[PDB]
């Protein structure tokens, strides 16, 4: 449990005025390491960006949200957002994937939506990450296939939830998201985030192990796998004895 919470804890998207986005650049130098990354909105990357340097803290990424939380679909909106994002400097954009459209049988505005965020990101040299929400989507056959196209379009992460809505992650979403990566043969080249459904250390041991099982125990690196969830990092930090 400490081993796992101290994996979880660099792993950690964390997430929360200028004070506030300090303050999250300060609980992201933990007294056992650093976090993944900090998640911001695209505004707040600058004062981010000043905030980890002066702290020596380099290393910790910088990740923000596009087309969020609502997933429209409107290419030319996310797009437009995410182009701001890598501007402001984003080391990484979580862009929400268009589900409702999905819902209503229109797969390929998702694969043009990822992609051209994709294209943007790749020329920046910006990780994208694509939020498929699997608590709207609910449907397994769903969730396979949002996980589908939004890795054809270049995902370099899928990601389940905005944390915004009723049902964010569980086991079972992140189970199916990660079995798509496997079948498609992608392991190498795209991670999972879990985001929401962890509250606890016990929580997150539980989800890193099925990474384990079905990749091998040396695969959730940082580049593979990430956790944002509220109350997390202080439960890590509880079971580590701080
Ligand atoms: C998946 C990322 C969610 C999120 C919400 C809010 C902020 Cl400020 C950043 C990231």
């Amino acid at each position: 449990l400490k081993a796992s919470s101290l994996r979880a804890l660099k792993l950690m998207d964390l997430s929360t005025t200028d004070e506030k986005v300090i303050a999250l650049c300060h609980q992201a130098k933990t007294p056992v390491g650093n976090t993944a990354a900090i998640s911001v909105y695209p505004r707040s990357i600058p004062i981010a960006r000043k905030t980890l340097k002066e702290q020596g803290t380099p290393e910790i990424r910088i990740a923000t949200v596009t087309n969020f939380p609502h997933g429209n679909d409107d290419i030319e909106i996310a797009l437009a957002e995410t182009r701001a994002a890598i501007a402001y400097g984003a080391d990484e954009v979580d862009v929400v994937f268009p589900y409702r459209a999905l819902m209503a049988g229109n797969e390929q505005v998702g694969f043009d939506l990822v992609k051209a965020c994709k294209e943007a990101c790749a020329a920046a040299n910006v990780l994208l990450k694509v939020i498929i929400e699997t608590g709207e989507l609910k449907d397994e056959a769903l969730i396979r296939k949002a996980s589908e196209i939004s890795i054809k379009a270049g995902a370099d992460f899928i990601k389940t939830s905005t944390g915004r809505v009723a049902v964010n992650a569980t086991p079972e979403s992140a189970r199916i998201m990660m079995e798509v990566i496997r079948d498609m043969g992608v392991e190498k080249s795209v991670g999972f985030k879990v985001t929401g459904g962890v509250s606890t250390a016990e929580d997150a041991q539980k989800y890193l192990a099925i990474a384990d099982e079905l990749f091998g125990a040396d695969w959730a690196d940082a580049r593979h796998y990430r956790f944002s969830a509220s109350g997390l990092l202080a439960s890590l930090l509880k079971a580590l004895g701080h």
